């Protein structure tokens, strides 16, 4: 399957559908260039960090752990397991409320049910994943087909469409709505794994044999970012024709989403919606778990038990849930907070992979490079506009 898999379930997490229904809800296809832009964003950075692992043979938490000064390696740490307890915020809770969708059990005793599988979802070996590895694959898959064949169906208002391509935003609200999708497509969490994924999948430690791992590695990557980019932008389209304008309630919402497929799928629309919803909150749950783990050895060189960390991460979900707060609302909330998060990892990136005693003689072209420093600024723009119009005028 290789890496762009083990990604695409990660841009297909419950953030990716919190931040979808309720931009398309709120404010109809006005962000789909948010959509576009911020996946073209993440196949630069997801290639950046692809070639780092294959050319320098480690990945991006190791370099930093073993060429910067040890408080700035602290400081990067801190942050990074921020980045990850945010992760598993939605993950964690879009599984949980997947399971209230599904059973009707309030949030508290869906998290039990999501704790307990997430736990013994740790403990599992390549002939159990791949039966379930493979499933939620299925089940989130064909919910993606779904939205572009009813993206058709609907038949969206094309003028509405195409203006929505056209960079524009509305207020404060939308450039929220429109930081916590980049920060769904861009996730720091991915950018840390993606060079672990591909660090020691080398046959022979040749120059030649490098670069075709890395022209491989980008067919894979920008074919699998463009299938998720059609369904992210299928879902907004979706959720457009659905509730923007109708003035319904709790419009945007996890919990009514499945109406969205209600003309395709029929009354299947509700089960088939929190299926796909609790495989993709499982799924991602575990990949960000193993993720984590990996991104703090890499930092510190060692790691707190598996077991630990899986009881830490949940602390902030059950919190949640005793506070009433609103799922969707924190699963938006959590893809915000790690579009804070993407520029710090940006900056080593793109630092390390423009060094020959990196990358050898795989150094990023200097066109890309440019490229990859220019997202870079518009990321701390756009986040620095949001924390203007959060605190003041
Ligand atoms: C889970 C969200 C998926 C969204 C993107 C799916 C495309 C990449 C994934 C699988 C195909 C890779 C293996 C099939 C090609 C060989
Ligand atoms: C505020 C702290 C975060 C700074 C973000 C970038 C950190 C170091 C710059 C990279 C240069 C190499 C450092 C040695
Ligand atoms: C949050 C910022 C934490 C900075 C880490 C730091 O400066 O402390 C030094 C380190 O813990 C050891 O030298
Ligand atoms: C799939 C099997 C799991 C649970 C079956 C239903 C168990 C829950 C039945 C009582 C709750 C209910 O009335 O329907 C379920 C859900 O709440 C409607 O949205
Ligand atoms: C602490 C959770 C247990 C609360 C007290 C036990 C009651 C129980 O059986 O579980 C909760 C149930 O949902 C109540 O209707
Ligand atoms: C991953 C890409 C999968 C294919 C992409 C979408 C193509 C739609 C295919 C069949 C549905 C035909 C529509 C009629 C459904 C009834
Ligand atoms: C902004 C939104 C981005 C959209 C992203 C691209 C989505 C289209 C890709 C595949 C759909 C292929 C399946 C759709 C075919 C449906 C069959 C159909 O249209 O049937 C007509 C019906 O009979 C009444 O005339
Ligand atoms: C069935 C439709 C669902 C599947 C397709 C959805 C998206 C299709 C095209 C993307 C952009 C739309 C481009 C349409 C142009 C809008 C328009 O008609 O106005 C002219 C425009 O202002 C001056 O070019
Ligand atoms: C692939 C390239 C373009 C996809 C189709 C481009 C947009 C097609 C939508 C045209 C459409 O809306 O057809 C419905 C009806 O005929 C009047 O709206
Ligand atoms: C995710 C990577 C693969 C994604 C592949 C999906 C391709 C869709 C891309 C662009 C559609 C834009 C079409 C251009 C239509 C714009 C119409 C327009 O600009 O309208 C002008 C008017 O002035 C407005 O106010
Ligand atoms: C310093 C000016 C602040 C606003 C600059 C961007 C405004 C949007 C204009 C073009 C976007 C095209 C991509
Ligand atoms: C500059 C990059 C432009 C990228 C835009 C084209 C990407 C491919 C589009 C859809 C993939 C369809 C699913 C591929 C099968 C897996
Ligand atoms: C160094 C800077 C990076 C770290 C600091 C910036 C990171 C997040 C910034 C703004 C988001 C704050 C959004 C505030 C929205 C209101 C929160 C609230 O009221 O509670 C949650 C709500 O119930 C459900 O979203
Ligand atoms: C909004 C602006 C977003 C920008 C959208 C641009 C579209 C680029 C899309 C895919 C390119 C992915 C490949 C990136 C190239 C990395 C390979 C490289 O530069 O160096 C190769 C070297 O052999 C190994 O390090
Ligand atoms: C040739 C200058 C234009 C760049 C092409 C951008 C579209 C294709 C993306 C990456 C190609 C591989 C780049 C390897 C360096
Ligand atoms: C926004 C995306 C690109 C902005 C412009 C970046 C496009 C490429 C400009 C950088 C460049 O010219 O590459 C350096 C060149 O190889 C020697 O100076
Ligand atoms: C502020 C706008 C950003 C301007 C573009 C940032 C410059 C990118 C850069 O200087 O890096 C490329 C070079 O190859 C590194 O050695
Ligand atoms: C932020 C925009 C400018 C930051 C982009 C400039 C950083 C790129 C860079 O490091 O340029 C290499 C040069 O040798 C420096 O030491
Ligand atoms: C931690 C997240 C990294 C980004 C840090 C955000 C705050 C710093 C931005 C300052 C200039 C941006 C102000 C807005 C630019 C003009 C609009
Ligand atoms: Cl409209
Ligand atoms: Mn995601
Ligand atoms: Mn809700």
């Amino acid at each position: 399957l290789g890496p762009a898999v083990i990604a695409s379930i990660a841009y297909m997490d419950p953030g990716n559908f919190a931040t979808n229904i309720e931009g398309g809800a709120r404010y109809g296809y006005s962000l789909l260039w948010v959509i576009l832009a911020a996946n073209l964003m993440a196949m630069v950075i997801q290639n950046l960090s692809a070639n780092l692992g294959i050319a320098s043979g480690r990945n991006l938490p190791e370099l930093i752990r073993e060429r910067w000064p040890r408080p700035l390696v602290w400081f990067y740490w801190i942050q990074a397991e921020l980045v990850a307890m945010a992760t598993d915020l939605a993950e964690f809770l879009g599984a949980a409320l997947a399971i209230q969708l599904l059973t009707g059990l309030p949030m508290f005793w869906g998290a039990v049910v999501t704790g307990v599988v997430t736990f013994w979802l740790l403990n599992l070996q390549k002939r159990g994943t791949r039966p379930l590895e493979l499933a939620v694959g299925a089940f989130v898959l064909m919910i993606g087909v779904a939205y572009l064949v009813q993206v058709v169906l609907a038949r969206p208002d094309l003028a509405a469409v195409g203006a929505g391509f056209v960079p524009r935003l509305q207020g404060p609200g939308s450039a929220y709505l429109a930081v916590g999708i980049i920060g769904a497509t861009v996730m720091p969490h991915v950018i840390y794994l993606h060079s672990a994924l591909t660090q020691g999948r080398i046959q022979t430690d040749t120059t030649e044999e490098k670069r075709r791992l890395v022209r491989l590695n980008r067919v894979d990557v920008i074919a699998a970012m463009g299938l998720a980019g059609l369904i992210n932008m299928s879902m907004l389209a979706v959720a457009a024709a659905t509730f923007h304008g109708k003035n319904v309630e709790n419009a945007g919402d996890l919990t009514t989403a499945y109406q969205t497929l209600t003309p395709l799928l029929g009354p299947a629309a509700s089960v088939l919606f929190a299926v796909a919803l609790l495989a993709s909150g499982l799924s991602s749950s575990a990949v960000g778990t193993m993720a984590g783990d990996v991104i703090m050895q890499g930092f510190m060189g060692f790691h707190i038990p598996l077991w630990l960390r899986r009881l830490i991460t949940m602390l902030p979900a059950f919190i949640v849930i005793l506070l009433g707060m609103d799922p969707s609302s924190v699963l938006i909330l959590s893809q915000v907070i790690l579009c804070f998060g993407v520029p710090f990892a940006l900056v080593p990136l793109l630092l390390f992979t423009a060094r020959r005693d990196v990358m050898g003689a795989l150094v990023t072209r200097r066109s890309f490079t440019v490229i990859g420093w220019v997202i870079a600024v518009i990321i701390i723009a756009l986040n620095g506009y949001l924390l203007w119009e959060l605190l003041g005028g």
